[PDB]
């Protein structure tokens, strides 16, 4: 029935529904086995909306397809309706990529959106589930709002719900629900999952150029792996149906509730199938996305790996191959501090501002909203532009395809030319996982004290054959030029006179300990060095980093858990 009663349900608050910067993430079993866990959190989000503004408000709702998503969406509809939210816009089958949500919020001027995703984390009956809140600029809810949600969730005693309301998520169009003893209806609009996002890309890129690139016998041959996650139908409808790439181009492009039993996390080992396909030499270009579509990995012929720090620098260096930037101009470049300095070389040469921010969306969003930021990158497979207010993996792929079309060179030849022009920033990230937090903190504090001494700047480190000289050493701090906030203790930086850096970060302590992240950025300009093996060229600075930090002595680790 489309005539439904509003009911108040007494509930018991939980104490741990703290939404963080990427949403509340708990095991699926937690959501299923804890009474009113989901309901409490959804009500807490909706209670941040002024009652007077609810009727004219729209919330965009969708997710990455993982197990439990549709049940969660039904809960959101039932609770939003009962709370006087006038309208929901929901992707068909509940499916919306995180970039598509950002796109739709900004296009229709919604007050925000609720995204059902835990991004790269596994899904399924034994997997993870996540609930993310975005606000009216299409971006993540900032700390002041997530703080309020948390506060509400810890003392909630009741929520409002229409228990009999049920949305058909499979059929396009407007469904209206008349609420008992409420004058105005509740409206749900089911939209095609891809349409608005594709229409946005169709304006950003030259689809005629891309169709020519991707179709015919002389076509660029691509393999695009959605990793069984949300971007699948976007690949099929945009790259295959509209742009004419053959259907076999679309890899793992049917969304699965368990992401096929694997982590939808794009890197060389979680996307090993794509890497092996690329190794055969048949395809010119490959790419992988994470579960909600805001991260991307870029591959060339034979499985040549474009590391994400280089990827954003290449896009910057060929940015006017993309029609969007021909019209906006380039307002600025940015990277998170641990990302390699490759982008900086391009920005310096082209005389464009480079903003080096702490890790976190808010810093990019602030600069984009100031019209100071066109292109951003993170070493963790993140690339974006100010076209929306989330990173966007498929966008980054179409950027690469636009560049390939104008340059008429292989991926690898473009990188080789880039390194020859700008020098090469060899780059790796070492993750030491589940380390004992007390020894790891001791490592960091002892190293910070070493770096703070007056004599540390100017110290020399040898390989030997080569001398690295400390130019600067600190614990990174950032004063945000838009919101005035000061972010402190954002990472230990060893900055060397030759353009190289070592960066140490220590994560928060989880149930199994903390993660030490060690970033090595070694700059080389010599033609005899820029095409050598990266782990060989990085080995001297890796040795210096392990020696100065005494990491093995403090943690007992002789090797990182993961190398990227
Ligand atoms: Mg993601």
């Amino acid at each position: 029935s489309n005539m439904v009663k509003i009911v108040t349900v007494k509930t018991q608050a939980y104490q741990d529904q703290k939404p963080g910067t990427s949403g509340l993430r708990k095991r699926v079993k937690v959501f299923q086995s804890s009474a009113n866990y989901a309901e409490n959190f959804i009500q807490s989000i909706i209670s941040t909306v002024e009652p007077a503004q609810r009727q004219e408000a729209t919330l965009v709702v969708g997710g990455d397809g993982r197990f439990y998503m549709k049940e969660a969406i039904q809960l959101i509809a039932r609770i939003a309706a009962a709370n006087g939210i006038g309208r929901l816009v929901i992707g068909q089958n509940g499916i919306l990529s995180t970039p598509a949500v950002s796109c739709i919020i900004r296009k229709i001027k919604a007050i925000g959106g609720i995204i059902l995703t835990a991004s790269h984390n596994p899904g399924g009956p034994n997997g993870d589930f996540g609930i993310k809140f975005n606000i009216s600029n299409g971006g993540p809810a900032p700390e002041a709002i997530t703080d309020k949600i948390f506060q509400i969730s810890k003392t909630i005693e009741e929520y409002a719900v229409c228990p009999d309301l049920k949305v058909d998520l499979g059929v396009l169009g407007k469904q209206q629900f008349d609420l008992e003893n409420k004058f105005k209806p509740f409206t749900v609009e089911i939209v095609d999952s891809v349409e608005a996002y594709a229409t946005m890309l169709r304006s950003i890129f030259d689809f005629s150029a891309l169709k020519e690139l991707l179709s015919g016998p002389n076509r660029l041959k691509i393999r695009i792996d959605a990793m069984h996650g949300v971007v699948g139908p976007y690949v099929k409808k945009i790259l295959c149906e509209e742009l004419g790439a053959p259907a076999n181009s679309a890899v793992n492009c049917v969304p699965l509730e368990d992401f096929g039993g694997h982590h939808p996390d794009p890197n060389l080992t979680y996307a090993a199938d794509l890497v092996e396909t690329m190794k055969s030499g048949e395809h010119d270009f490959g790419a992988a996305f994470d579960g909600d579509g805001d991260r991307n990995m870029i591959l060339g012929k034979h499985g040549f790996f474009v590391n994400p720090s280089d990827s954003v620098a290449v896009i910057a260096a060929n940015i006017f191959s993309i029609p969007y930037f021909q019209q906006t101009g380039v307002r600025g470049f940015a990277r998170s501090m641990p990302t390699s300095g490759a982008l900086d070389r391009v920005a310096s040469a082209t005389k464009i501002a480079l903003y080096e921010t702490p890790t976190g969306w808010k810093f990019f969003g602030n600069l984009m909203d100031a019209s100071k930021l066109s292109l951003c990158g993170e070493e963790s497979f993140g690339t974006g532009s100010d076209h929306i207010r989330e990173k966007d993996g498929l966008w980054a792929v179409l950027a690469w395809l636009s560049i390939l079309a104008t340059r008429k060179q292989s991926v690898e030849d473009i990188l080789k030319d880039h390194w020859q022009k700008y020098g090469r920033n060899f780059f790796t990230r070492y993750d030491y996982e589940e380390v004992e937090a007390e020894g790891a903190n001791k490592m960091m504090k002892d190293l910070e004290a070493l770096m703070f001494d007056r004599s540390f700047v100017g110290k020399q480190f040898s390989a030997n054959d080569k001398v690295y000289t400390v130019e600067k050493a600190d614990n990174f701090e950032y004063s945000d030029p838009v919101d005035g906030s000061i972010s402190r203790n954002q990472g230990l930086r060893l900055i060397f006179t030759d353009g190289s850096r070592i960066v140490f970060q220590l994560s928060g302590t989880g149930s199994a300990g903390a993660t030490i992240r060690l970033y090595i950025d070694s700059y080389e300009k010599d033609v005899a060095k820029i095409n050598q093996d990266p782990q060989v060229m990085l080995a001297p600075l890796i040795s210096i980093a392990l020696k100065v930090s005494q990491l093995q002595e403090r943690t007992g680790r002789t090797a990182p858990t993961v190398i990227t």
